[PDB]
RNA sequence: AAUGCUAUAGUA
RNA sequence: ACGAGUGUCGUACCAAG
RNA sequence: CUUGGUAGUACACUACU
């Protein structure tokens, strides 16, 4: 209601209207007053504003456009002279900046292990190992630094010959801290291979020099007495990349690894991944399963799995090391053994472990070394060589042990379908990045994409970004080899780029067919000797970036590396920026008149596309519901508190460490680190700040009533002027980049107010076409494969029109006129701009959001003034230094030189910086993209004006996200080289982002021909394409940790999208296993280790135990992709149908197999099935086994999960929390957590919801800390302390199994069971439960029938028929054709159990009468599962054995029933995005055919054929059906029938054709009489006029109307024309009016005639008629270039230019023509150019049509969709897809041989050209066949057709990516259905008799005929598999 | 081909 | 020694002789 | 240096999809 009249007294105000001119602030300031609904227009102040700045925003447009005569094509072209430069300034900045050593000894370890081959001799025994290792210790020969300690531990861990006593004592002590050394001969032994040091067999010199020097053990000063001194000053130090010594080094070192590890190990490869998923590989590929089996069999995949598994151990023996003792730790390999140095608790905060690899060879030479060796010395026996001492932390150790699954990953990925790639320089390249750990390799894998990429674009700043951006840290031998690498690809990838060739296209006007880059390997690869192919080529550059490790950044350094960054850019806004407003280009710097025009013109578009927009803000935001509703503002994220919070940082005297705030006091005291309580002490202007979860935020907020129960929008109108001073503080994202970034946390105020100001900006963003930040994830695939389809159209037609002509005289020509022709013509011309903003929100210009919000018209002026004083006090935000960073600040001793930090921190006096021209990253994301793309239609807008000043044709095409931009540009011109047009494009995208106050990173921005690169997504040319391999990459590296099923679950999803992203099925399905392999390793189930189930299970092995209870997935790979994680219990349901159901019933649709599952018996059952089935009815449907004790969820946290491991539980979190101590205190009350409980009870609704209310949110969080669920979530919880929790305490318990419903020093994450009695308890308790038939017929009843996608999926499962294989050439995006038909349940989970809890379907953000539909279906569920009968059966037994009611279990089964409610529903839901797919999808059933085709075979894709109507939605097509749906239906129907009959059927035959399907068949589930009668009965006859005379003879009523409704002009179209956009086609077109009629004749591009039959002849008509006839929807462009020559006399059509190609077509003479043609030749010239002569003549006004006339004119013609209604009138039936054809269903239709019902059920022979069928396969045509005793095949063609077809036609399109166009042509007279089937038998019958002869004589030869007997027999007794059918059929 | 107001692991 | 770094860090901590 | 005691995650992790 009230404004803010504070805001016009803001400083930052005042500046803002200081810098603007004098007129912008009157116009500024009354734009921020004006109100729309008192004003007498909405648009009047946009409009007024848009006139006054239109002048200064035309002039500048038209001066940016006159730019393009003064280009000159001298564009940043990269070349080898430019990456010279850059790489020679990019040394000398290293060498400046960076330490360089050029010796050898200062590299630092490549890999940090060694390896040697493993000794078959010596056994596998740990005490014979042990012996040997001493022995080969003590027997070191020569001297050296620490042979002598080396030879000591060898004496101390020596046991002589005791081995049976040392056997007995690691027994005994291995059969159960001051555990006692036994002397063992000489060892001291205190556990298995654990030694305490012996004083008396080693020097004190010895030890020191070994625990000291050599491993580091205390060498340090302990920060105590190291004071002023030691702290030494040293650039970083990194070898000489570039040195020639040093290269050849890395690569003498390489080359010697290849050597050894190439080497086999000898012995058979065996594994879970082979024993569990080598079936399946080897039918998704050979060659895959042939390159993993060869990686098998190498040394590289042992040298690897020896290091995992010896990390492994090593990280298992640390947890108890003491001060004096050094353990062993032994692997597969009995000649590599670890030394794990003394050290801390690996558990404890950030411990490291120290280790040193012994590796024993028989030859020296025989030991992988990258570069991480100490010495090799010799001994007895062989040579033994020891490493360096290495020390790594937890996240570089877990990176380690998940070190194969990335290097399979990896090998097969570069090496897959690639024949001419060595495998072992891919298998060494995948070892060296796998197992690197080291920032080294990090800082050269994400530079390497823009070089590369920069380097192959056209246009590129790629010397810019070596000279100033890159930066290699090469601190190890493969980081040379790695740059000397990129250096060479950079090099090549000019020379090269003119090897990419684009495929030949194929064109229909609707879909296009192929498409893409041609797929030669003439590219050279990159990491590894080869050639690749150009998406091999991108997979090379773009893959390496994902090896990366996430978390290798250190905190103490990248905090200050990142507040030094902002801090910079601070400091040089505030010292250099001053100016706003420029007209220049200054950087950082707005042009305002042009922001302005640009941004009334975008709003003023907005607003008049959609009437409710603010409803629509307020809607689709909860603006008018309460703030608990709204989730962000709920969820468990941080948050900043701004504060007195000194007793919780104080809980967790020394000196403070910094000589500045040492007091007299403190000097004659110890130094320490600082803590919270010395930085506060000694810092004065130190504001206190804390973080806590959101919720808690908010509960806190609600305690002390600062928000209330007013709708949020209020409350955040009134908190943007009750908030004044905003807080942010910072931290490291971690992410996996060479530079970490910086993420901003702020307080719950301004997160409230920014959410409203972005949901205000995304609501508009989600009207525009640009901006891809509104769609959500892979969307953006598909948009950028429309916009290319789009452009490429609109550059093919546009060329063939500009040089349509000069073609032609070419033709007419066929040498020098040839030339001067092809000069003197159109060039196409496609540039697309990849572009990136550096900087895109520090150096971003606040004050355009100020213009942006003023000029908003749907916000009171009241509004703009609150949001702009929010705004304002956003411009005075201070950022909160972290207290980490102050820590570190404060404990130097030593002044930093050029203190950045200090100079803006007043010397470190305050942690606050004012940070005003930067608003932080993330906060503005939508009013930035709504800015840019303002720039880029500004752009846009330059760039038309500029085309037209050339007179030639454009189309822009800016794709928009946050920073990202993609725009594609298409030019066809004919005035200046290409060259000038590209510098000239470039340099004005250059202007345009700068005048919007951005700035384009032209060091990472590059421009290409072809290749489309949006947000991590790609278009080639047309071509969807995606680095699938990257979703591999992070499954098989980042892990969660939580637990073993859900860690499989992420894994699988991440193997489902990388499917849906174009993944090879082998791939996918070696991803699975590896998944698979590495959950297995995670937690001990390897079959034979402590935690594996299978003996435990009635099972025979892992195949048959579920997911949920760590069983391996087995389910058909389509299947997976589709839905996944239900895809187990599918195929097993599916499995059972198959086997039990009769067999008369089998090939029938699923629903009919679930009809007689009564039929079966329960009893003859096996006991696997019996245990999966009461899993699935009981566990799925009615949970009876509790995961976790269920005590205080809601309806949301229930999984799949059976068996879920508790994780950790921080007190210290929770402490902090401000509701926990609530929590805490009700809890202490002596009854009052019963009296919440009761409360609840009483209110049901918020188990579901979390409290729409504020009191019931307040109950509903205080309950929800009882769950131990939630509280586990808040709690902090890193992968790496999980990993090392799981791979060290694996039989502690973790698991609470409460049962059936219900029933000291204790670690953070004790459990009940130890993961293995659980199997016991689990399985007892399921001999309890029973199984009927009724239970299931209920399982099949919901986990299939319930939801359609279920039904669908199973059908394609059942009724499949693999077809012929066919190449890859053009793929495409479909999402799912008709979702809403397959969607069960229409809302989301959440709100429909929140409409089923409050007994109300009218519950706010849900419809209304569909909240009845949901809730009808869950009732549904709950009656027939008894889910309520059930649950008050068991309250009342237990109420009556107790005696009294339980609240706390009547609260334990009502949580139950809402959370399995929501479990089902949920279950209905599915997600399927975005696929790839070879072509693209009309109905579901060509969906699912794309999946199952695309997704068996990686060489080649099939065609699949349901063969009994798979969609199968009997009870969905009852559902949603309606008066207009069955209309709809029948159209549909007969248009495909008439058109296949006339189209297919030979003439003579088509009426009988047409009656038999009128009378026995059916569409859509519904018998195609009743559509007839619906046709005949509804009121649009007239559109079916053939059909109705062809049969029953229906007139006079329809041919009235018919001639009727030509009171508005109506057009015919009596002959299709064959090409609608690139005119080439035969053309009939008749127009009829009252009292006229023209007839227009033409073939293609020239117009014969036009007869106009006018009434009257007199001239004045003859205008009237003609702008009256020609004024109608004909749709015939009259593009026609064919001028005609003009001849005194007569009349001729012609076309005058309007604007916006609004091109007028009139009828004229040809004096008048030349007349006015001749006077507008005085000095834009528009000229009319006659195209077509018109014949005139007079005819009378009688109606044209009569019932009794039909029969003569159409007696000689026989078709069903096109009729004579009259002479040359032409009544026809619109047409529709033949995709639609499959939802026919019939009894077969017997023509002979040939069945038509299986013809028209195909539909890879539906096609209409002749070439198509011509050049067609066997398969394809044998499901046609059906014998019947027929011999001759001639007599079953003759029902076929004759009729004319097309073929294709191949054309050259002039432009510079040079392609071909192949379109369909009319053909010639032969050319017919018939003749192509007959010349398809031939071929195809010739190549399968000499395909299958195998015999001398030939294909008839008795031999022959046995070997084809035995054949047929071999399946007429085999079970009909995939591929059986054809080879009978054929 | 399509057309109903609520259409509801990743990116910087 | 190793990790990190053109920011001083980690390189276990405390008590006693 | 020698003999004893201690240590569960760098207690931190966002804004939009
Ligand atoms: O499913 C769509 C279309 O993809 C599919 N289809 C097109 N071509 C097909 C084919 O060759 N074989 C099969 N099996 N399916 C084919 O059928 C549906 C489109 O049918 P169609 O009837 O061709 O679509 P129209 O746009 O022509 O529909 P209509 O409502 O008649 O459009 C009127 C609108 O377009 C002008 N018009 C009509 N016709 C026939 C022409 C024409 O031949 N050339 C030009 N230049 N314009 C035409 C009407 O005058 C009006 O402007
Ligand atoms: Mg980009
Ligand atoms: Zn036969």
């Amino acid at each position: 209601k009230t404004g803010c009249p504070e805001f016009w007294k803001h400083p930052i105000y005042k500046e803002f209207k200081m810098s603007m001119p004098v007129p912008e602030r009157r116009l500024f300031e009354e734009s921020v007053k004006f109100n729309a609904y008192e004003s007498e227009r909405w648009n009047t102040n946009l409009v007024k504003i848009r006139e006054y700045t239109k002048k200064d925003y035309s002039e500048h447009i038209s001066k940016s456009a006159k730019n393009i005569f003064l280009a000159s094509g001298f564009y940043k072209q990269p070349n080898k002279n430019e990456i010279s430069e850059g790489w020679t300034l990019m040394v000398e900045r290293v060498q400046d900046q960076r330490e360089i050593s050029k010796s050898l000894h200062d590299q630092k370890p490549s890999i940090h292990f060694i390896w040697g081959a493993h000794n078959p001799g010596n056994s596998n025994n740990a005490t014979f190992k042990l012996i040997l290792l001493s022995k080969s210790l003590q027997s070191i020969k020569g001297i050296s630094t620490y042979t002598e300690a080396f030879k000591s531990l060898g004496k101390m861990m020596d046991i002589g010959d005791k081995a049976i006593e040392y056997e007995e004592f690691c027994m005994s002590l291995k059969s159960k801290k001051k555990l006692e050394p036994k002397q063992i001969n000489n060892a001291l032994v205190l556990w298995e291979q654990q030694f305490m040091i012996n004083n008396d067999l080693i020097d004190k010199s010895e030890k020191l020099k070994l625990f000291k020097n050599f491993c580091g053990i205390g060498k340090h000063k302990q920060f105590k007495n190291k004071m002023l001194e030691d702290l030494e000053v040293s650039k970083p130090k990194i070898l000489d990349f570039d040195d020639a010594n040093m290269y050849l080094a890395s690569l003498t070192m390489m080359e010697q690894s290849k050597k050894i590890l190439s080497k086999s190990n000898g012995l058979k490869p065996d594994n879970f991944i082979l024993n569990e998923f080598g079936s399946r590989i080897k039918d998704a590929n050979k060659e895959t399963y042939d390159n993993m089996h060869k990686i098998f069999e190498t040394g590289y995949w042992q040298c690897i799995s020896d290091f995992s598994t010896l990390m492994k151990n090593i990280l298992s023996v640390s947890q108890y090391n003491r001060h004096n003792t050094f353990r062993i730790a032994m692997c597969a390999n009995n000649n590599v053994f670890a030394i794990v140095f003394p050290s801390a608790d690996i558990k404890t905060k950030k411990a490291t472990v120290v280790y040193s690899i012994i590796v024993l060879h028989k030859e020296e030479e025989n030991i992988f070394n990258p570069g991480c060796l100490h010495g090799t010395f010799k001994c007895m026996n062989g040579y033994i060589s020891i490493s360096r001492a290495i020390r790594l932390d937890k996240e570089r150790c877990q990176r380690i042990v998940s070190s194969p699954g990335l290097f399979l990953t990896t090998c097969l990925l570069f090496k897959h379908d690639n024949p001419t790639l060595v495998m072992s320089d891919i298998m060494n390249f995948s070892i060296y990045t796998s197992l690197s750990i080291t920032k080294s390799v990090l800082s050269l894998t994400e530079p390497a994409r823009y070089m590369i990429m920069n380097s192959l674009a056209i246009s590129s700043n790629v010397k810019d970004y070596i000279a100033e951006k890159f930066s290699p840290y090469t601190k190890t031998l493969f980081s040379v080899y790695m740059t000397r690498l990129i250096k060479n690809a950079c090099f090549d990838a000019y020379d090269q780029r003119q090897r990419v060739q684009l495929r030949d296209i194929y064109l229909s006007d609707y879909d296009i067919t192929q498409k893409g880059i041609k797929d030669n390997r003439e590219l050279t690869s990159i990491w590894f000797p080869g050639s690749v192919t150009l998406k091999e080529y991108l997979t090379q550059i773009y893959l390496p970036f994902y090896f990366n490790a996430k978390g290798l950044h250190e905190k103490h350094h990248v905090m200050v590396d990142l507040a030094k960054t902002i801090l910079e850019i601070e400091c040089e806004q505030r010292e250099n920026i001053k100016e706003i407003w420029s007209t220049n280009c200054t950087k950082q710097t707005v042009n305002l008149k042009i922001l302005i025009h640009s941004l009334c013109k975008n709003l003023l578009a907005d607003t008049s596309r959609h009437n409710h927009l603010r409803n629509r803000i307020e809607n689709r935001n909860n603006f008018r519901r309460s703030i608990t509703t709204i989730s962000t503002f709920t969820s468990s994220k941080s948050c900043l508190k701004i504060g007195d919070f000194r007793k919780e940082k104080e809980l967790q005297k020394m000196r403070l460490a910094n000589p500045m705030f040492v007091t007299d006091e403190q000097v004659c005291l110890e130094v320490g680190h600082c803590n919270y309580e010395m930085l506060r002490n000694a810092m004065p202007n130190y504001t206190d700040y804390i973080s806590t979860k959101v919720f808690d935020r908010l509960y806190e907020l609600l305690d002390k009533k600062v928000l209330t129960d007013k709708p949020v929008i209020e409350q955040i109108m009134d908190m943007m002027i009750d908030h004044k001073k905003f807080y942010f503080t910072f931290f490291n994202k971690g992410q996996k980049t060479s530079k970490d970034r910086e993420i901003f946390v702020g307080e719950y105020e301004a997160k409230m107010c920014m959410y409203a100001v972005e949901r205000i900006a995304k609501e508009r963003c989600k009207l525009n076409p640009d901006e891809m930040i509104s769609e959500p994830g892979d969307g953006k695939l598909k948009v950028l494969e429309q916009k290319s389809e789009q452009e490429i159209r609109f550059l093919v037609e546009t060329t063939r029109q500009k040089n349509r002509e000069i073609d032609e005289a070419i033709e007419a020509l066929a040498l020098g006129k040839i030339e001067k022709l092809s000069l003197g013509k159109a060039k196409g011309l496609k540039m697309e701009i990849n572009a990136d903003m550096s900087k895109w929100s520090a150096q971003d210009v606040f004050y355009k959001y100020f213009w942006l919000i003023a000029l908003d018209p749907i916000l009171y002026p009241q509004e703009k003034e609150r949001i702009l004083y929010f705004m304002c006090n956003y411009m005075d935000k201070e950022l909160i230094l972290p207290d980490e960073l102050l820590f570190n600040l404060l404990d130097q001793k030593v002044a930093y030189q050029n203190d950045i930090i200090a100079t803006m921190t007043n010397q470190l006096n305050s942690n606050t910086v004012l940070i005003k021209r930067n608003w932080l990253q993330g906060n503005f994301n939508y009013t930035s993209s709504y800015v840019h793309s303002c720039a880029m239609s500004v752009y846009k807008e330059i760039l038309k004006e500029a085309i037209t000043l050339l007179d030639g044709s454009i189309l822009v095409n800016s794709l928009v996200h946050s920073d990202d931009n993609q725009t594609s540009i298409t030019i066809v011109q004919d005035k200046m080289e290409n060259d000038k047009i590209i510098d000239f494009a470039m340099k004005e995208f250059e202007r345009a982002c700068l005048t919007f106050g951005c700035q384009a990173n032209m060091k990472k921005t590059y421009v290409t021909n072809c290749i489309k690169e949006f947000v991590s997504l790609f278009n080639l040319y047309g071509e969807p394409f995606s680095i699938y391999g990257r979703f591999l990459l992070t499954s098989v590296g980042d892990c969660a940790y939580i637990g073993p099923y859900e860690d499989l679950a992420s894994r699988i999803s991440s193997a489902q999208t990388a499917i849906k992203h174009g993944c090879p099925p082998s791939l996918a399905w070696v991803s699975i296993a590896i998944s698979h392999w590495m959950t297995s390793l995670t937690y001990n189930m390897l079959p034979g280790q402590s935690n594996d189930p299978i003996d435990y299970f009635p099972a025979e092995n892992r195949k048959d135990i579920p997911i949920e209870l760590n069983g391996v997935l087995d389910a058909p790979l389509s299947m997976i992709s589709t839905v996944g994680l239900e895809s187990g219990n599918l195929y097993f349901l599916i499995k059972l149908l198959s086997k039990y159901t009769p067999v008369m019933q089998k090939r029938e649709s699923v629903v009919n197999q679930i009809a007689e599952v009564k039929n079966w018996k329960v009893e003859d059952l096996t006991d696997n099935e019996i245990f999966r089935l009461k899993i699935l009815r009981y566990l799925v449907l009615d949970a009876e086994m509790d995961p976790s004790d269920i005590m205080g969820e809601t309806s949301d946290m229930r999984g799949r999960s059976i068996l879920t491991p508790r994780k950790f539980t921080t007190a210290g979190s929770l402490r902090k929390l401000y509701s926990f101590s609530k929590y805490q205190d009700r809890l202490s009350s002596p009854g009052g957590m019963v009296e919440l409980f009761t409360y609840l009870l009483e209110k049901p609704e918020l188990l579901v919801t979390k409290g729409e209310d504020m009191k019931d949110y307040m109950e509903s969080v205080i309950f929800r800390y009882n769950s131990k669920r939630f509280k586990e979530s808040l709690s902090i919880q890193n992968p790496a302390q999980l990993f090392i929790e799981q791979i060290l305490f694996s039989h502690k318990p973790v698991i609470d199994f409460s049962g059936i419903r219900d029933k000291e020093k204790e670690p953070d994450i004790l459990g009940k069971v130890t993961f293995t009695e659980a199997y016991r308890l689990l399985m007892r308790d399921l001999s309890s439960l029973e199984l009927t038939n009724d239970d299931i017929q209920v399982i099949y009843s919901y986990i299939i029938l319930n939801d359609p996608m279920m039904i669908t999926i199973a059908n394609t499962h059942i009724l499949s028929i693999y077809g012929s294989p066919q190449r890859r050439m053009g793929m495409s995006c479909s999402t799912m054709p008709e979702f809403r038909n397959l969607k069960l349940i229409h809302h989301s989970p959440a709100l429909v159990l929140r409409a089923y809890s409050k007994n109300n379907p009218d519950i706010q953000g849900a419809d209304p009468t569909e909240m009845a539909r949901d809730l009808v279906h869950l009732k549904e569920f709950v009656e027939n599962t008894n889910l309520e009968e059930k649950m008050k059966v068991r309250i009342a037994m237990n109420e009556a054995e107790k005696g009294q009611r339980d609240i706390v279990f009547e609260l334990k089964e009502m949580t139950r029933f809402y959370q399995v409610c929501y479990e089902y529903v949920k279950s209905t839901e599915h997600k399927i995005k975005v696929f790839i797919l070879p072509a693209k999808s009309y109905t579901t059933t060509d969906f699912c055919s794309l999946m199952q085709g695309n997704l068996i075979k990686d060489k080649e894709w099939y065609t699949v054929h349901y063969l009994k109507q798979i969609l199968s939605g009997g009870h969905k097509a009852i559902m949603q059906h309606n008066a207009t749906s069955e209309q709809n239906i029948a159209f549909e129907c007969f248009k495909l029938i008439t058109h296949f009959a006339d189209s297919f059927i030979d003439s003579l035959s088509r009426s009988a054709f047409l009656q038999l399907i009128i009378d026995e068949f059916s569409y859509k589930d519904v018998k195609v009489s009743k559509l007839y009668d619906i046709i005949k009965n509804g009121y649009n006859r007239t559109d079916f006029i053939p059909l109705l005379f062809r049969t029953g003879d229906l007139r006079q009523a329809d041919l009235d109307k018919y001639d009727a409704m030509k009171s508005h002009e109506r057009v015919t179209w009596n002959d299709w024309q064959t090409s609608r956009h690139l005119d080439m086609g035969s053309i009939n077109l008749t127009i009829t009016g009252y009292n006229r009629s023209i007839t227009i004749i033409g073939e293609d591009n020239k117009l014969t005639y036009a007869e106009l039959c006018l009434t009257r002849k007199t001239p004045e008509n003859i205008t009237i008629s003609g702008r009256k006839l020609l004024g109608s929807r004909h749709g015939l462009k009259f593009e026609n270039m064919s001028k005609i020559q003009t001849y005194p006399g007569n009349y001729y059509i012609t076309y005058r230019k309007k604007d916006r190609h609004q091109f007028v077509y009139q009828i004229h003479s040809h004096e008048s023509i030349t007349r006015r043609n001749e006077e507008h030749m005085a000095i834009i010239y528009n000229e009319i150019t006659p195209v077509c002569v018109v014949n005139v003549a007079e005819v009378d006004g009688d109606q044209r049509i009569l019932i009794r006339s039909l029969d003569y004119l159409n007696n000689d013609i026989f078709s069903l969709s096109r009729i004579k209604v009259g002479l040359d009138e032409f009544a026809t039936i619109k047409k529709a897809h033949f995709s639609k054809m499959v939802s026919f269903e019939g009894p077969p239709i017997k023509t002979g041989l040939l069945d038509l019902t299986e013809l028209m059920k195909s539909q890879d022979l539906l096609n209409l050209n002749y070439d198509n069928i011509r050049n067609s396969n066997l398969i394809s045509f044998s499901k046609l066949i059906c014998c019947e005793g027929s011999d001759n095949i001639n007599d079953g063609l003759e029902f076929l057709s004759d009729d004319p077809m097309n073929f294709t036609e191949g054309e050259a399109i002039h432009s510079t990516p040079i392609f071909n166009i192949y379109y369909s042509k009319r053909g010639e007279r032969h050319m017919t259905y018939r003749n192509a089937i007959k010349l398809l038998i031939e071929r195809e019958t010739k190549i399968f008799e000499e395909a299958f002869t195998f015999s001398e004589n030939g294909f008839i030869s008795p031999e022959n005929l046995g070997c084809l007997e035995a054949v047929v027999s071999l399946i007429k007794l085999l079970k009909t598999n995939e591929w059986s059918t054809v080879i009978d059929k054929c």
